[PDB]
């Protein structure tokens, strides 16, 4: 494991912070692991699991995804580029979930958290699939503070990867909801410079990004479908000790490539 891990150590020294990586090869069971059980801030990456939690509720509540959510102007917060457009009409739960995943829409996320019982409700969903590491404690935008040593609103790369596998590839969700989650992730617009940059253009990728900005804190997790092979699941998380430490998408992409090449 020392030989597998060596390149990540050099990458995080130039980065000036900590990088956490977990990658799983679902064909052979091979893994690559580096700080994989350390906690990192989730930033917006919880919004992928939020959409999976919505899909799980839709299995118990037929038509949930169809229900319109009509909101007032103080639902809007910055980085809500889709929900801002539909203030005067409302949006369906399906549209809000797509926007939260694919545009990281903040007001959309807050509206869906309310539907699920707040951050605690999303955490409870993750516990229901056996993820005992994930915790969402706060709402947008307070959850992005990324203060070093704060355990709130964190998970680990390994827990993120294992929960993503269960929900996209395992049977934690029914097959229609499962494919809907995958399809939302494949349509993400925010991840072109992270894990996707490490993946041949021929291979499908679904991903969800997070960018707290502060404390060098940013991340991405993805499912990758190499042509005619079993899919790979992986997560790359970063943080750094000073508030003005810059995050780096190039570092995330480089760590993804090292994980993928190492399987």
């Amino acid at each position: 494991t020392n030989l597998v891990a060596e390149p990540f150590a050099k990458l995080e020294q130039d980065f000036g912070g900590s990088i956490g990586v977990y990658a799983m090869d679902t064909g052979s069971g091979a893994t690559v692991s580096y700080r994989a059980e350390e906690r990192f801030p989730l930033c917006s990456s919880y919004k992928g699991f939020l959409a999976a939690a919505v899909l799980a509720r839709s299995q118990q509540q037929a038509g949930l995804l169809d229900t319109p959510i009509r909101y007032g102007k103080n639902a809007l917060v910055p980085w809500s580029p889709i929900s801002e457009k539909y203030l005067t009409t409302g949006m369906t739960v399906a549209e809000l979930s797509a926007a939260a995943v694919q545009y990281s829409d903040n007001a959309a996320a807050n509206l869906l958290l309310k539907e699920l019982g707040g951050p605690a409700g999303l955490t409870a969903f993750m516990r229901s699939i056996g993820d005992t590491t994930f915790r969402l404690d706060r709402w947008e935008l307070e959850l992005n503070s990324a203060i070093p040593g704060d355990a709130r609103d964190t998970s680990s790369p390994r827990a993120v990867t294992e929960s993503l596998q269960k929900l996209t590839l395992g049977s934690a969700l029914a097959a229609p909801q499962r494919q809907q989650f995958v399809d939302w992730l494949k349509g993400n617009t925010t991840g072109n410079h992270r894990i996707r940059a490490a993946v041949p253009a021929d291979w499908a990728v679904g991903d969800k990004t997070g960018t707290c900005g502060v404390y060098g804190t940013a991340n991405d997790y993805a499912v990758v479908w190499p042509t005619g092979r079993a899919p790979i699941v992986l997560a790359v998380y970063t943080r750094a000790p000073n508030k003005d430490d810059k995050h780096s998408e190039a570092v995330i992409a480089a760590a993804a490539r090292l994980a993928l090449e190492g399987l």
